[PDB]
């Protein structure tokens, strides 16, 4: 049978230190999303440089990734990665208009506009709300 | 009809360059809605203290909670004319005395008004206990 | 009458989503009670350092320990007026000098005050040695 | 003579990793309790789904269980399991009010209210206090 | 040719000895340049309110921003004689009515003038959200 | 060793608001002085009622106090507070003649006239010069 | 011998009951003493404008400042007979023209007289910048 | 190979407290700059006394320092510290004329005037603009 | 318990400008009085048009009001406002004879003549004596 | 019996339409009453100058003040026959010479008459200092 796509997340700058000072966190706390095409293979993620999205997709293994389940996303990654040169994708720098990117993209013809947009929204790094995270909530939303 | 709610808040946040420090203890506030969709009522706080008044506070994220005893007490409390116009002693430091001297809710016993005042009272949250998996609710 | 005690604490905890990281070394603190039921006295710490003062710290979980030599030294120490009002040099870095220059406990010898100051002093715990079955007491 | 009831515990998310980083643990560390009606037979435990008690009792053998002794609990399990359809029990979802559950239960007439409550308190999963467990204590309490 | 800009400002600062206190909410103002190097135009404010007039405000630090829809609307707006001489109702409280009753920009539709008036309108900034990493732009 | 005396100041009506109006201040801006006998203990200050000195000494903790250093004043507070009933002192209402108060006082025999007068001058509330404070100067003098 | 000084002043204060409002900008004035103890000389102001004359103004609180270039220029300026009797054009609006047309200080070059006139000239102070820790000296 | 110079910054009086009062900051907020000659070794910085630069260089480890990268500055520190008695430097008190200090200095002959001046400008403490820092900007400039 | 009445004052044309000219004031300087039935609610005051009292009561929030204490006035406002249509009151234009207004009024039966007159005297705008105000006195009297 | 008093006055007021301008400095005058209820005596002023005579001035608002030294001096002064009939040199410019040459109060020393004349002397008030919270009494 065909190889299973695995979903993952990683967090950066998310440590909250408890000392006599109280609870210190870093305002750059962020959650990143990635995928593996096969078990053991490299985790793919949207590339970031200087804290901004470059528009490219890279392998980022040096990070600690945690498995997550989303049957809808696995279906969308299956379609996305069945296109030749998906890894070579170069979306507009900054990736500010996700709806326009999906609407004007001609690189994934096996994917609908609503579906590429849904996937681009999942791959998008999400800021951690520190006031919620101190209250033990994920604090993750767009 | 009657629905119970809570909201949580950091009363102080201290900023550093690219960093934030909060107190080991945050605050949990309690509120109620008389009907579905209608405004959440809560004990008013100004300058970090209880004013003694009751206000609508919708701009906050409230989460539903269940307490059959409290709903029975809110039913009695809100069946009095001018309950919203209540003005308890500033600071609300002696909850037992407030309930004992109150003549505004004659359909409520002293032990019952006191029980409700104790539920409406903001409570501190220990964030370290919270982050370890517990509710530092105090 | 006089009872000895210890308490243990992580001075730093680092939180991750659904995870916690502590230092390889935690801290053990020492205290005493003058009578059964009465408050546990301990060397005060503020901002992670020894202030030089002695305080009551009951909010902590204390475990009884036996040391006949220490009880004899606490007996001498506490039979002085204003022992609770003691204010040793901030940080309490030179325990030998503190004992040598102290004129507040004339019923105590220099070697004896120093021995007691060494017992009251917080001590680091190695958690890896602790979890292997030993007391990483240092 | 009659077959002996065996008591057991299992821990989940309780591993503490020692590295250069210090000591890392998982804040979901938990202890679960179970029983076997006969030697070799399946270990019974209160079912959990999405981290919450369903109110049902299930066999959970895929876990590593460690024997423990409690003569009072064995006496209570003896009474509990001598009722027909004990395995078919469906307590209120979440099992938040253990005192009320025992008070209103009409399924175990050979058990007193104080006794069913005592057993329900033993079967209840108990969180591991990580600050105590790092100090080599069980850290187990309600 | 046409360039968009923003500037941010604390409308109130409260001074204490060696300390300053600002409002949780600051203000963001919007402006435009007709040509590179030329003066930045913005809605005039006097006594903390919108006067209804448009002025040059160069003494402020302005940062470029991109909005292709707004540049198209400024192009239409500024191709009218005496656009700089515009005097909207004092306070500019009803932006929808201002656009509906305006007869000064016949090359602009009501929905378009209203869209532009909404962009030129000063907007409050939540500093707590700002310092946490977000733009409290409201 | 003996407990350390801490010195403090508090300011009332001292806020200067910067708006479009310019700089507004309150002409009642004033600096008050206090002392703590031990760390954590209550701050003592000369009592004021209706803007006038009553002649009494009170605890005033509800105010925000800032630590200050003055080795001469700590020496004088040490002498002052080593007298029984120092807290019970009741100087002439208004405390208009500080030199006469010190000269006629028989309550602090361990203190010289010049020394009690020096301390009374330090404890005395001092008006804030608003023209200097707008120029970023303390504006504090008698 | 020669000493430099400055003084600061609010030209307008607006009183309200129990309150005062000053302008965002105050004024800094500059002066010089020919000998230690002797009177501080400064450009005279009347009705808020520069009269063009030089006067002694001792009733003000002056603070010493160092400027080796200015002391050299004051030395040249004051070594002329009747320097105190100088009467520059009222208002002193064109400092460059004043220096260019002056025939009273032949030991001083035009660029040097102009440099000195620029130093003696009262300068506005931004109080908001001042209270933030800077000198709003302009 | 030769040991790597590390660059650092520290901030003093820079905390902004968010309460019901709004945002309070301290008008003495300041950023200081320092360097380490080797990993683990002490951070060197321009000494300040009574809020004014003394003209001397000191070790200041009791402070929390954050690493920063500047390849030009590392090159200048390399030249600066390859002179004997660089730590013993005593620049004019207050250090008011940085251009004159660099022009008249005969202590660093391996450094050009423009280069010593560039380094002196980097070592110089910089005030934090509180209006910018409340708008989430570094607010750091001369 | 019942909601607390708050007392307030506002001043118009009361600014005294200090310049080289001396002290300039406006001869229309006046003090107005108002009340709030509840905390946060609108401040009520006697309406003025063309500098003369109309005889009506209005809400005037656009003004800066300062709290004042008067236990006798709060008691009188309590009685006054416990009448239906108190806000709809229309006293004789100009309100020149306050004693006659109170004597002939049949709108406040829970109030005595001496008491309504006392309240009408408090609500009455009072001119500021500029010669006293320049001498730092309130200058307020009828 | 003897009571001390002061009164304050603007010697000049300049009127504009709907406006008034007073001098930065007003005047404080001093007076005394020999008995409770009786008329307040003060140094007479005519054409803004001191005439050298003493008059009753009741039409003014006087405020009581305490000065035990002055009451002792008024006691001596008023125990002389014809003290009210005193006619000091017009203008009263040299207070030290007036006291030195006076032969009308033989029960008073020169230093004492001079001290009293200095107290009775009208004193200027700085209104700007006054409005800032101080007494500009000079």
């Amino acid at each position: 049978s065909q190889a299973k796509i695995s979903l993952f997340y990683t967090e950066e700058h998310e440590i909250m230190k408890f000392s006599w000072r109280g609870v210190t966190a870093d305002t750059r706390a962020l959650r990143r999303f990635g995928f593996s095409l096969a078990a053991g293979r490299s985790v793919w993620t949207l590339e970031m440089d200087a804290g901004v999205l470059t528009g490219r997709l890279i392998r980022l293994n040096d990070e600690k990734w945690t498995e997550m389940k989303d049957d809808k996303i696995v279906s969308l990654i299956e379609k996305f990665t069945s296109n030749k040169y998906w890894s070579k994708v170069n979306f507009p720098h900054g990736m500010l208009d996700l709806e326009e990117i999906a609407a004007n993209s001609k690189d994934f013809p096996n994917m609908s506009e609503t579906d590429l947009c849904f996937l681009l929204h999942w791959l998008n790094p999400k800021k951690i709300n520190l006031a919620d995270r101190m209250l033990g909530l994920s604090g993750v939303q767009e």
